[PDB]
């Protein structure tokens, strides 16, 4: 295959699986605000810990201050692609 899709495809699933897995040696199956900020930076540019921490505490208040793969997979799946570039 000449073309490739790193979004809403198997490539995205594996990419994120290893991304969170490698950044989760504690084996918690989740990532804290700080951890999420590191992986999120790859999707955006380079935000501040205080900024990301505020979004995590506001986006994750009905659960906790951690991130679950299911949440990221659901959001990326509902968006259809999220990023265009
Ligand atoms: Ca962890
Ligand atoms: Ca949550």
């Amino acid at each position: 295959m000449s073309e490739q899709k790193k979004v809403l495809t198997a490539e995205e699933q594996q990419e994120y699986k290893e991304a969170f897995q490698l950044f989760d040696k504690d084996n918690d199956n989740k990532l804290t605000a700080e951890e999420l900020g590191t992986v999120m930076r790859a999707l955006g540019a380079n935000p501040t810990k205080q900024k990301i921490s505020e979004i995590v505490k506001d986006y994750d208040k009905d659960n906790s201050g951690k991130f679950d793969q299911e949440t990221f997979l659901t959001i990326m799946l509902e968006y259809g692609q999220e990023v265009d570039s």
